[PDB]
DNA sequence: ATGAGACGCTGGCGATTAGCTAATCGCCAGCGTCTCATCTTTATGCGCC
């Protein structure tokens, strides 16, 4: 028993998130809604995570001595 | 076997008399700490269907 909100204020972290996430969840319900009521194609999401160097990642990730 | 019907300075002043938002800008915003624990999560480091 998880409705459309609830789900999203039962997830993890600081509730900063919480307003974005309920947000971004609506506005993509609503484009399925208007695009013929029917699901899209594709959905293309941009994340956060790139990829760093070898060498920079473990240059910064060194231990103090 | 006669005695009613016919009605004004106002407009254009002053001069009281009375009364009201709005546009501009500036100021100035309760805050100080510690303890205690609690969990996460991240950077790096190790494995083949």
């Amino acid at each position: 028993g998880d409705s459309l909100h609830e789900h999203i204020a039962n997830l993890a972290g600081s509730p900063a998130i919480k307003k974005g996430i309920l947000q971004t969840v609506k506005v993509v319900d609503e484009l399925v809604k208007v695009m013929g009521r029917h699901k899209p194609e594709n959905i293309v999401i941009e994340m956060a995570r790139e990829n760093q160097t070898t060498q920079k990642g473990q240059k910064n990730s060194r231990e103090r001595m």
